[PDB]
């Protein structure tokens, strides 16, 4: 049997993805550059805080010294915070809640494996820290989705390789990410937002423990 799951958060437990985008967008237009639009935004999402801005900047042909780049960040990401205050449990996405009680009811492990540093303050918003038995720390990580780097810290977290885990994703780098740490995906959503050679299933009331048993036994060899 699988040991651990390692959950990606936006996009799988909950996602947040509308008030990264109204955040970038309102530092782009604070900053004077346009086209940071919704269209624009799907570059944006699976790329890390710094890459994001890296992007917005570049969209501008904008230079910044490496001190005003940090102050850009730190000005997003306080705005993004204020807007997550009022994340509620009704924020858990369909079918999550039971799928964390059934694993953890067969002691299988659970990880989280997001790239926010925001994640462990959502899970404490959504009443989930109790579930989790570890959070991979995407601050003491060498490099962002798709590197594995976060899906092999999240399976150590809690004891197990990623050989003996499942992730659960919803991006193409975060498909990678689960398939370059030896872990199995399974991909939430539509083909194209995700990959190949992959499970996939069309929300997350499809991720039951019923059904992630019978895809490990299907991937087994
Ligand atoms: O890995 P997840 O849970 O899908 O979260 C993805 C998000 O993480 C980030 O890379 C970084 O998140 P923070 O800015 O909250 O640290 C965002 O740029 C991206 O939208
Ligand atoms: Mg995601």
């Amino acid at each position: 049997m699988f040991k651990a799951v390692l959950f990606d958060l936006n996009g799988v437990i909950t996602d947040t993805a509308e008030y990264h985008f109204r955040a970038w967008k309102a530092l782009a237009e604070e900053i004077g550059i346009n086209g940071v639009d919704r269209q624009f935004n799907e570059q944006l999402k699976g790329v890390s805080r710094e890459d994001s801005l890296q992007k917005i900047l570049d969209l501008a042909d904008k230079k910044v010294s490496a001190e005003e780049f940090k102050e850009l960040a730190k000005r997003k990401n306080d705005n993004y915070v204020k807007m997550i205050q009022d994340v509620s449990p009704a924020d858990v996405y369909p079918g999550i809640l039971q799928l964390l009680k059934d694993l953890r009811s067969n002691k299988i492990k659970i990880a989280l494996a997001s790239a926010s540093k925001n994640g462990p303050f959502l899970l404490e918003r959504m009443n989930l820290t109790g579930y989790f038995d570890a959070i991979a720390d995407p601050a003491e990580v060498a490099a962002s989705k798709p590197a594995p780097d976060i899906f092999i810290a999240a399976a150590h977290a809690v004891g197990v390789a990623p050989s003996e885990s499942i992730g659960l994703e919803d991006s193409q780098a975060g498909i990678q990410a689960i398939k370059d740490s030896g872990a199995l995906p399974i991909g939430v959503g539509r083909p194209e937002d995700l990959g190949d050679d992959i499970v996939i299933v069309p929300d997350t009331s499809h991720y039951t423990l019923e059904f992630l048993k019978e895809v490990w036994l299907q991937k087994q060899k």
